[PDB]
């Protein structure tokens, strides 16, 4: 069962990092949601969701080699995901606007791939910047250019 | 204690994986030299070396937080990482041969930035043939492009 093969990795898994943290797992038939509470969860995301993504990350490696591609396992905690999101959101709308004013590019943060889609997708049309990815590994990121 | 943090984390995160799985740390002042033995050595070195480097990562993102940036994590398993560096300049040869006797890109398999960067700087010089990254995440790899 996929949901009680997460329940016994993760859960082992989440009590090598601290065991205060405790795994809760709903199945949304392709999406498994899989929400960590207890402990210390600043601790648990780490540095800009870093050590969030990496046990995100190992999970669902595990997880497909064992249950095929189908599944798709989504780790949050503390509601790091809503956050994230309207963080990067904010991010795309200044750098725009330091981006107009400046007249200079804006290198953003590294982000993962995900996140930087969003920034391509936000300021898609937008008349005055352009976007463009650049670095490598855990160094791409997002790049603000004036048009 | 770097090394004692190691085979605490690592030993009971390959547990996990494998109760058959065995870890022995060497200390080599900045590097740390991780070696998995016993169990399928095949299954944690997963597809294309997936579950090697996921495992690799997330040991090292949980390194860092407790010790500082200077230390490095090397995991390593079966004498994996001398076959994929080899395997990664035979596939850097074969396809600049290739692609100048085709005329056709070909698109390399996704592989992680370190091993991107050896097929650039093998490539670097040929004169038949051009590398460029392209994809993002876990899609990025190298295009073999003709002169």
């Amino acid at each position: 069962d996929p949901r009680a093969f997460l329940e016994e990795f993760l859960g082992g898994l989440l009590l090598l990092l601290d065991p205060g943290h405790r795994l809760e797992v709903r199945v949304e038939g392709e999406t498994l949601k899989a929400e960590v509470k207890g402990g210390d969860l600043g601790r648990f995301i780490g540095k800009e969701g870093r050590t969030l993504r990496a046990v995100e990350h190992l999970a669902r490696v595990v997880l497909a080699r064992r249950f095929g591609t189908g599944y798709r396992l989504v780790l949050d905690a503390a509601g790091y995901r809503s956050r994230a999101e309207a963080r990067i959101r904010r991010l795309a709308e200044e750098a725009a606007l330091t981006v107009a004013m400046t007249g200079e590019p804006l290198h953003l943060p590294p982000m993962p791939p995900g996140e930087r889609r969003i920034v391509h997708m936000l300021l898609k049309n937008h008349p005055r910047v352009t976007t463009e990815s650049q670095g490598e590994g855990e160094e791409r990121h997002v790049v603000v250019y004036p048009r």
